[PDB]
């Protein structure tokens, strides 16, 4: 046999030699150098220090500055607070587990870094869709004098906190299991198995395509109707309107976005896709192991990019970080408010 | 002319356009794409934002655990502290370089830019060779009955920075200078022209040898040592003693921190040395850019490698962290170390 199946786990190792070990039960640096063990720990490290004081103070901000309540304002929270949940709720175990050797937390903890993850990912990807959606209600304006207020908004973040939650919640209870990947330090679904027990394979065509080929279609689709209309050229302040130019670049944003994402997963959506095809193959711990702990990026490529791609954002940002207020800078030059300071409201 | 001599600098432009402008005057936006700018301002920021809580957090811990005093627990307290002044010393400037695409605060900028960064820099390299003997007086133990002290680590730390100190500060009174490097966004001693006044050729003579290749024998010697003795190979509980294996872990690491320096700095001196030796040649701002950048990770790559190869540090900090106690991990299975809890004195 290729590799090492368990009534829990599969190791990617061939237990010809007999030292093959639960990944729930002890280290697995047979696996591989335990210097490369040490590397996923630091990795992780810096992910936890980074995305953590980085989605935190996008928070605190969004909170305390008043005016920041657009749509792209309100899936961009979410995003900071799914990510806050993926650190504290499952990076901070990967770390654990990595500095161990195995999941010393066994099942539970690989339902909690398997859970989060899966969840938080959905929900990124997902709140791509409550955007192309938007992007093409603004751009295509299919109304008359409709407006995406910040109830759809919240709705959106109701939407997803929801498609992305009936994602990585069965797994949990009776639909699917999560199981340990490539070095065994990452948790995910289970592709390597049929484990009638839980048919790990309808679970897995059921995300293939309703949470993963609908959402890319849905998605691209929206981008194509934005293609004669608002593309990429974009002029100085205004186009036919500044107010038409500046929409320009919510939208040079989302797609840049969502490139961010479609690195961040093809990569393993890929790898997950060929060891389904092929649930037996020689692949090793390497394999998977790459293409899902770059994915982890995920938790952090997003509030760069809106601290760079949101003059709105980025000068709100600098404000709540001077304390006081010294806007310095050009401002927002259209809006600008926050709690007190500019919040003032100059809207109809 | 390959480049742009100024009075105060030396642009690797050629500036037959006339396009060439002092970058303590305007932006040099004319050396490469603005986006490039952009996306050292962006990094600056990630360093910044991780570089701190992971070196501030070191120090309220080093402090807070009473039994954290080995010479290591001084060396790395004192070099994290080495570190937050090379973050908001010099650190802050050149992002604040960066974001405007020229030194702003002229020399003033250069020199602060330049400054703690040579500070901070040297010390990392002074820490290595008193850890280096340190580790050597350990191991392959000159005396007979001997230990260092608490007293002798502070000597170490204020060596380290009488040494470091004796090289950081000259360029600020006459022996050399600082100009700044590649897209002129950072500063650094004068090995491009020979200006008379100031003795750039002499003083970058006595920094190559006496703080570097002096210092980098000090210590490679000091590991053939350390060869025959103690070695990296490191087993489990005991290795003679639960004293002598834990003994190994130290240098194992120690190592390793000195590979993480090889790394953060030989291309930049390698680069540095290049110049130098052809202070008229052509080459281009991203030539000396690169090398010089992922240098400034040297501010980060020491706690993250502290905080994983030593069990004790690590178990203490997430005592600390988890606000109370409960050191869950699998703690050092040896000694313990805090304020109130454990740090219980347990000598003979
Ligand atoms: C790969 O191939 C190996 C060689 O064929 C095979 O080896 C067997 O490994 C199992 C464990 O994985 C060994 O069984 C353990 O034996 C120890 C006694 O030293 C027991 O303590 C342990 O169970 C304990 O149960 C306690 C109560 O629950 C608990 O407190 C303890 O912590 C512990 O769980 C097991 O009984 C067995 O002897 C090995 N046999 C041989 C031939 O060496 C590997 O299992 C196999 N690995 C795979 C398939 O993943
Ligand atoms: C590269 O070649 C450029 C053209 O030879 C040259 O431009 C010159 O720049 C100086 C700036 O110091 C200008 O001088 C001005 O100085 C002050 C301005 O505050 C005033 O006395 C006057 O306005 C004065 O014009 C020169 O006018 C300008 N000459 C030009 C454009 O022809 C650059 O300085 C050269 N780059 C270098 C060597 O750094
Ligand atoms: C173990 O892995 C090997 C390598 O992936 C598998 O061998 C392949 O089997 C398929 C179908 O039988 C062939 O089409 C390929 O050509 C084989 N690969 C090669 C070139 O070696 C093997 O089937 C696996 N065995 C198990 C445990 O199922
Ligand atoms: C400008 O740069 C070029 C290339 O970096 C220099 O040309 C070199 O000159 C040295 C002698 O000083 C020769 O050994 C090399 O073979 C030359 N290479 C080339 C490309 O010609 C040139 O000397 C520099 N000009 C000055 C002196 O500023
Ligand atoms: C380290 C974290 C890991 C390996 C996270 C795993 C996340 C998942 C199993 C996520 C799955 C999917 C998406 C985010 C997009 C749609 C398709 C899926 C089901 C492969
Ligand atoms: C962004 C930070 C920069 C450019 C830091 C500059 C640091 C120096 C100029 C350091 C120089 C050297 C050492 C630290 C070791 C000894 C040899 C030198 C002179 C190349
Ligand atoms: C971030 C620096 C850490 C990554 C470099 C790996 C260095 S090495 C690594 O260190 C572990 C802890 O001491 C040991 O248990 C293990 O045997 C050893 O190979
Ligand atoms: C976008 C990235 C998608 C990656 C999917 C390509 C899988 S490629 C696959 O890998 C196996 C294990 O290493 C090999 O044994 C096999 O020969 C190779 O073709
Ligand atoms: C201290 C927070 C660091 C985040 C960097 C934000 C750079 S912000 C940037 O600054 C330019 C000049 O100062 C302005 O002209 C421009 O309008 C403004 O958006
Ligand atoms: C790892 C230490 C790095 C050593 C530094 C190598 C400097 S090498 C130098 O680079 C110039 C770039 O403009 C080239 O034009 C030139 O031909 C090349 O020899
Ligand atoms: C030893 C490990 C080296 C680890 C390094 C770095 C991990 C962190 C940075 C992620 C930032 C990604 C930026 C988004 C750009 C879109
Ligand atoms: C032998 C190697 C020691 C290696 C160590 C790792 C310590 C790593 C941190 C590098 C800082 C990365 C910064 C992210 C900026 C994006
Ligand atoms: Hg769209
Ligand atoms: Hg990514
Ligand atoms: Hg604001
Ligand atoms: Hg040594
Ligand atoms: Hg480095
Ligand atoms: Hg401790
Ligand atoms: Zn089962
Ligand atoms: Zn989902
Ligand atoms: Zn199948
Ligand atoms: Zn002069
Ligand atoms: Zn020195
Ligand atoms: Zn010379
Ligand atoms: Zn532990």
């Amino acid at each position: 046999m290729n590799g090492t199946e368990g009534p829990n786990f599969y190791v990617p190792f061939s237990n010809k030699t007999g030292v093959v070990r639960s990944p729930f039960e002890a280290p697995q640096y047979y696996l591989a150098e335990p210097w490369q063990f040490s590397m996923l720990a630091a990795y992780m490290f810096l992910l936890i220090m980074l995305g953590f004081p980085i989605n935190f103070l996008t928070l605190y901000v969004t909170v305390q500055h008043k005016k920041l309540r657009t749509p792209l304002n309100y899936i961009l929270l979410n995003l900071a607070v799914a990510d806050l949940f993926m650190v504290f709720g499952g990076f901070t175990t990967t770390l654990y587990t990595s500095l161990h050797g195995y999941f010393v937390f066994g099942p539970t903890g690989c339902n909690l870094e398997g859970f989060f993850a899966t969840l938080g990912g959905e929900i990124a990807l997902w709140s791509l869709v409550v955007l192309a959606i938007e992007r093409y209600v603004v751009v295509c304006k299919p109304m008359s004098n409709f407006r995406f207020g910040e109830n759809h908004a919240i709705m959106g973040v109701a939407f997803t906190w929801v498609m992305a939650l009936a994602c990585a919640a069965p797994p949990l209870v009776g639909w699917s299991r999560y199981i340990p990947e490539g070095m065994q330090c990452s948790c995910g679904i289970d592709y390597y198995t049929p484990h009638e027990e839980t048919n790990n394979e309808s679970f897995v065509i059921y995300m293939f395509v309703v949470h993963f080929i609908i959402p890319l279609i849905v998605i691209f689709f929206c981008y194509g109707q934005l293609v004669f209309t608002v593309k990429e050229a974009a002029a100085q302040q205004q186009e036919s309107a500044t107010t038409q130019k500046a929409e320009k670049e919510v939208t040079r944003m989302v797609i840049i976005m969502v490139i961010a994402f479609l690195i961040c997963w093809l990569p393993y959506a890929g790898v997950a896709f060929y060891i389904f095809t092929h649930q037996g193959s020689d692949f090793g711990p390497i394999f998977m192991t790459i293409p899902a702990f770059f994915a982890k990026t995920s938790a952090v490529y997003n509030p760069v990019i809106y601290i760079m791609m949101n003059k709105q954002f980025r000068n709100c940002m600098v404000t709540t970080l001077c304390c006081g207020k010294n806007p310095l800078g050009d401002d927002e030059a259209s809006t600008t408010v926050s709690k007190t300071e500019t919040s003032q409201v100059a809207p109809a």
